[PDB]
């Protein structure tokens, strides 16, 4: 049959990182900034730690395995553009430890530096993502929570997904996968996943187009003031994500081309990467932003120090 995935996980101590601040926050996540002492070895490097309340329920000790395992199994052959789990801790909480990004989950970052953002990076990070969600396809499996949140900047120049918690790893055939969940991501979300409860790789795809709706919009809210139950009915009268005002009419095409309705009338992965990339060469032509033209994002990586 498949192939052994031979990739394994450093099960490493508590005693040997320090958890500095809190990152990000959710009623579901509680991911922490932290230092990381590598037991005897003279080296230290900062890290990421991921943590919920204590084990009072077995099945949230699962819940939280079951992540571990599959963002362990993608080291894979490895991507570029894919996270890598680095060790994991055992407490009355069970702790995942994530090599850390400095610039954090690319949504603030939008929000923050949009000013001297570039015509050029908002593209080049579209492939990217494009190259990223396509070896999950791959590996045959969905990661069903992408979203502006979910993507990490390691530099400027690169970017990296994450989060796979939800994301559920897939069987040969098994072609879609069809779960009671209690909390979900509406929002993102493509239809027959919110009607049916179906998730697919066309479902990730739809995720896909309103992330880059986020990034174009400059990490603007997908619906501005909409409750979350209202959604599923105003998505069959026909209405999306308006056009964002910096994109030229042949992006916006690809926006929605991701929203229909028919999940095999969406663009696949490879399509969204050679889109993308052919516009990356001239990217003035296919986004206006004022003053492109010499903005001040840092190439070499230069100093990030002041915290
Ligand atoms: C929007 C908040 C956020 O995600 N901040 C942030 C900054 C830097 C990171 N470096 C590495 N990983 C993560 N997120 C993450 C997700 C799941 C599990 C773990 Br241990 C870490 C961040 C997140």
């Amino acid at each position: 049959g498949e192939a052994p995935n031979q990739a394994l996980l450093r099960i490493l101590k508590e005693t040997e990182f320090k958890k500095i601040k809190v990152l990000g926050s959710g009623a579901f996540g509680t991911v922490y900034k932290g230092l990381w002492i590598p037991e005897g070895e003279k080296v230290k490097i900062p890290v990421a730690i991921k943590e919920l309340r204590e084990a009072t329920s077995p099945k949230a000790n699962k819940e939280i395995l079951d992540e571990a395992y599959v963002m362990a199994s993608v080291d894979n052959p490895g991507n570029p553009h894919v996270c890598r789990l680095l060790g994991i801790c055992l407490t009355s909480t069970v702790q995942l430890i994530t090599q850390l990004m400095p610039f954090g989950c690319l949504l603030d970052y939008v929000r923050e530096h949009k000013d001297n953002i570039g015509s050029q990076y908002l593209l080049n990070w579209c492939v990217q993502i494009a190259k990223g969600m396509n070896y999950l396809e791959d590996r045959r499996l969905v990661h069903r929570d992408l979203a502006a949140r979910n993507v990490l900047v390691k530099t400027p120049q690169h970017v990296k997904i994450t989060d796979f918690g939800l994301a559920k790893l897939l069987g040969a055939e098994e072609k879609e996968y069809h779960a009671e969940g209690g909390k979900v991501p509406i929002k993102w979300m493509a239809l027959e996943s919110i009607l049916h409860r179906i998730y697919t790789h066309q479902s990730d795809v739809w995720s896909y187009g309103v992330t880059v709706w986020e990034l174009m919009t400059f990490g603007s809210k997908p619906y501005d003031g909409i409750p979350a139950s209202e959604i599923s009915s105003i998505l069959e009268k026909g209405e999306r994500l308006p056009q964002p005002p910096i994109c030229t009419i042949d992006v916006y095409m690809i926006m929605v081309k991701c929203w229909m309705i028919d999940a095999d009338s969406r663009p696949k992965f490879r399509e969204l990467i050679i889109e993308f990339s052919k516009m990356a060469r001239d990217p003035q032509r296919y986004l206006v932003i004022q003053g492109d033209e010499r903005m001040h994002l840092p190439s070499p990586t230069d100093s990030n120090f002041y915290r």
